[PDB]
């Protein structure tokens, strides 16, 4: 089990309403991933901002490609649902994370 974050700064004009409206998705969303992918816990921290909204979602899951499809299901519901109540509302998405432990040292010469 490996842990990936994901940084999405969304500029908007009501940054108020932008940030709880974004909430609203991350928990119908995360209710719905915790069946689908019990393994799978989401974590929410947002931070608002002079027009801006500071995201990051915590996603703690087996793979963080299973992780990037829980992520995907959070960005088209926020992207939607944000621009229904502010069309000023850009997302930049930033993945916190690089998925390391790349370097696998395996040391291997058995005798036979």
């Amino acid at each position: 089990m490996l842990t990936v974050e994901v940084e999405v700064k969304i500029t908007a004009d009501d940054e108020n309403k932008a940030e709880e409206i974004v909430k609203r998705v991350i928990d119908e969303v995360e209710r719905e991933v915790q069946k689908q992918y019990p393994n799978a816990t989401i974590t929410r921290t947002l931070t608002r901002d002079d027009g801006t909204v500071e995201l990051r979602i915590k996603v703690k899951a087996d793979t963080e490609e299973k992780a990037k499809s829980i992520i995907k299901l959070i960005e088209e519901r926020i992207e939607e649902e944000l621009r229904k109540r502010d069309p000023n509302a850009t997302i930049t998405r930033t993945v916190r994370t690089e998925v390391g432990s790349s370097w696998s040292l395996e040391h291997h010469h058995h005798h036979h």
